[PDB]
């Protein structure tokens, strides 16, 4: 049966929501309540124009997807998502519902222990083998879409939905800073190494306290990269499509990988180990995340009995072409087939 749904008004919004989430606060546009079946404090977020063009409504519809996979305890998930509409002919609001987030790595990075650093990235690498077996791509991790809470436990969020523009990404900006280098001067076609790249530079951020590679442009970034990790041997250099990039990356005068161990001074021994193999220029050769639950460093957290998989996910929907209106009735579809966890 549909629930009833009430109406009001919330700074220029008007918000039609089941009975069930109430005092809502403002914090597209996202509220704080209190949802009354669950117990929970939650996020509800009402998406903003989310069919006004056909770019617009597939990444809707790529958005619920999405949440609506993901089933695992260091990813955000999704406990409710609905419409007031009682038809796809007057089907225009989209609602999502999580449980509410609080701070942010950035709000925790404190004086964090090598114990604290060690359960941080442990959970980090828990959520990426889950996503990565799903052959999902994050592609925007940084310490903003790191939720983490009083117990320092911590949920991936804010997965790359082929959002972020050109001016998001130009000049001293933090948005850039943890991107692989193959992907911030478009290098060539990358997989899912890329979210590796961006773990070692916020763990190596939590254990100096500063931005590792806090370049003032792109070209000011990428020179500072070399620098660490050195610039790159003939065998990587064939991988780069782009004749001109090749041009460019051979005008700079070569340079040696760097000791890891008098830049990161008095870390853990295990930690630099671990910083070498994920900080590694050729994407093809930097370790997985399954392959990183085992490495010594995590001893006392690893489990591989409790480190899950996901269920297939099946994509094929991003190769598709269709109309405003059939990404619409698909994205109604999923709206009224969810049902909520246990
Ligand atoms: O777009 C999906 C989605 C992303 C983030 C959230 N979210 C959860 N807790 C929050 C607190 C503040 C702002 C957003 C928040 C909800 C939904
Ligand atoms: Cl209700
Ligand atoms: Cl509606
Ligand atoms: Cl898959
Ligand atoms: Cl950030
Ligand atoms: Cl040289
Ligand atoms: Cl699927
Ligand atoms: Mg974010």
């Amino acid at each position: 049966e549909r629930p009833t749904f009430y109406r009001q008004e919330l700074n220029k919004t008007i918000w039609e929501v089941p009975e069930r989430y109430q005092n809502l606060s403002p914090v597209g546009s996202v509220c704080a309540a209190f949802d009354t079946k669950t117990g929970h404090r939650v996020a509800v977020k009402k998406l903003s124009r989310p069919f006004q063009s056909i770019i617009h409504a597939k990444r809707t519809y790529r958005e619920l997807r999405l949440l609506k996979h993901m089933k695992h305890e260091n990813v955000i998930g999704l406990l409710d998502v609905f419409t007031p509409a009682r038809s796809l002919e007057e089907f225009n609001d989209v609602y999502l519902v999580t449980h509410l987030m609080g701070a942010d790595l950035n709000n925790i990075v404190q004086k964090l222990t090598d114990d604290h650093v060690q359960f941080l990235i442990y959970q980090i690498l828990r959520g990426l083998k889950y996503i990565h077996s799903a052959d999902i791509i994050h592609r925007d991790l940084k310490p903003s879409n790191l939720a983490v809470n009083e117990d320092c436990e911590l949920k991936i969020l804010d997965f790359g939905l082929a959002r972020h523009t050109d001016d998001e990404m130009t000049g001293y900006v933090a948005t850039r800073w943890y991107r692989a280098p193959e992907i911030m001067l478009n290098w060539m076609h990358y997989n899912q190494t890329v979210d590796i790249w961006s773990v070692g530079c916020i763990m190596a951020e939590l254990l100096t306290g500063r931005t590792l590679f806090p370049g003032t442009d792109h070209i000011d970034q990428l020179k500072l990269i070399l620098r660490l990790v050195g610039t790159p041997g003939a065998e990587l250099l064939k991988k780069i499509s782009s004749e001109s990039a090749r041009n460019y990356i051979q005008s700079l005068a070569q340079m040696p990988k760097m000791n890891f161990a008098n830049v990161f001074i008095g870390a853990n021994p295990l930690a630099v180990d671990l910083l070498e193999k994920m900080l590694v220029l050729d994407s093809d050769k930097r370790i997985t995340a399954a392959q990183a639950l085992a490495h010594a460093y995590f001893a006392q957290y690893h489990d591989p009995d409790d480190e899950p998989v996901a269920d297939p996910y099946d994509q094929s929907f991003e190769s598709r072409d269709l109309l405003i209106d059939e990404w619409k009735s698909l994205t109604y579809d999923e709206v009224i087939s969810f049902v909520p966890p246990p």
